[PDB]
């Protein structure tokens, strides 16, 4: 006997450029927690249902997890775009969802069954603008790009634009693109002609990486910030040496000294031969929330005896009250499922000259 927890992430499509990191973190969590006896001796079982890259696929994954796989709760989906459409399905069904990477404004407000461990754009994004200004205090002109078809990108760009204004900078253009675009020559040239000192990009990974490369090809020599959708080493293949110097805010640090982060980090580095990425740490934290909540519930009300609909509702109620020492730091939730998290960082892509290898360097 095991306790089924659903994992609904983008395992296919270009959205898997983010999702694959999340799968890695979730698998590390499953082993970590099961090696500690699961839920008071009862192992968990992660049941993966691929969402692919769109809303329909996410709805299907959620419905399969809820109805066929009988899961006690869901971790997912990868994108805020998907969450706004699919999470209401789980809300209506009274099945908890813990978002591992959904940072758009309004996610926890979807309902009483929706929480997230991923700190939102309003608290993560501004630090990268501040970091750019530290590296070049003479930045004056800023060009902004965003993916107009993606809910998170639209939410993030609003924060970046407000931050630019509040820092007393000139917003010289806001250019739109689609996450499915590969060619940005007209928007990039439009922006370059305005002589920006800083360019900010809110998109996902393939698109964001292609845009970074093209800006550099077209002769842009100023600073670049990428938003959360570019926050993966999977961009390195796309922009190669031309990824160098991109600043990306972080809601996780490998060097955070919390005991469980040390364990998570060691497990990650031993397997993948590099530092754990944010999305992996966040996925681990989401699984952790479920395991620790299940343990607390089971101690008070043995879960093997609770029928599934009540188990789901009691698990949701429990998880919202918990305090968790996770790889992200000490976190908890507000009464509507927003994450409470203190520490944020900025990292910078450092590519080797040949362009075949790179890393994220954390700024002090
Ligand atoms: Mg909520």
């Amino acid at each position: 006997n095991t306790i089924p927890i659903g994992i609904a992430l983008a395992q296919t499509s270009n959205v898997a450029l983010l999702g694959q990191e999340q799968v890695a973190g979730a698998k590390i969590a499953e082993k970590y927690f099961n090696d500690k006896g699961g839920v008071n001796g009862t192992p968990i079982k992660l049941i993966f249902q691929d969402t692919a890259g769109d809303e329909a696929g996410t709805i299907n994954a959620f419905q399969t997890l809820i109805n066929k796989d009988k899961v006690v709760g869901i971790v997912g989906p990868t994108l805020s775009q998907q969450a706004f459409s699919a999470n209401p399905i789980a809300e209506r069904a009274k099945v908890p969802v813990v978002g591992p990477s959904n940072t758009a404004k309004g996610i926890p407000e979807i309902g009483d069954y929706v929480a997230r461990v991923s700190a939102p754009v309003s608290v993560v994004a501004p630090n990268s603008v501040k970091a750019a200004l530290k590296q070049n205090p003479n930045i004056k002109k800023v060009a902004v790009f965003f993916a107009q078809n993606d809910a998170f990108s639209k939410s993030e760009t609003e924060i970046f634009q407000q931050t630019v204004k509040d820092q007393g900078l000139e917003l010289v253009t806001v250019q739109k693109f689609q996450t499915t675009d590969t060619d940005f020559q007209s928007q990039a040239t439009n922006a370059i002609n305005l002589k920006p000192d800083l360019v900010i990009i809110s998109g996902l990974a393939a698109d964001g990486g292609n845009l970074v490369r093209q800006l550099r090809e077209l002769g842009y020599q100023g600073a670049i910030i990428g938003g959360d959708g570019l926050n993966t080493s999977n961009v390195f293949a796309v922009c190669k040496a031309l990824c160098d110097g991109v600043l990306i805010a972080q809601a996780y640090s490998p060097e955070y000294t919390g005991e469980i982060n040390k364990a998570f980090r060691q497990a990650y580095v031993d397997q993948y031969k590099k530092e754990p990425p944010q999305f992996s740490a966040q996925a681990f934290a989401a699984v952790q929330v479920y395991v620790e909540s299940l343990k607390a519930l089971d101690t008070k009300n043995k879960v093997s005896k609770i029928q599934l609909p009540e188990l789901r509702t009691e698990l949701n109620k429990q998880l919202l009250t918990g305090k968790y020492n996770t790889p992200l730091g000490e976190i908890s939730f507000t009464p509507i499922g927003e994450v409470v998290q203190k520490d944020f960082y900025v990292a910078q892509i450092k590519m080797e000259k040949d362009g075949s290898q790179g890393k994220f360097t954390f700024l002090k």
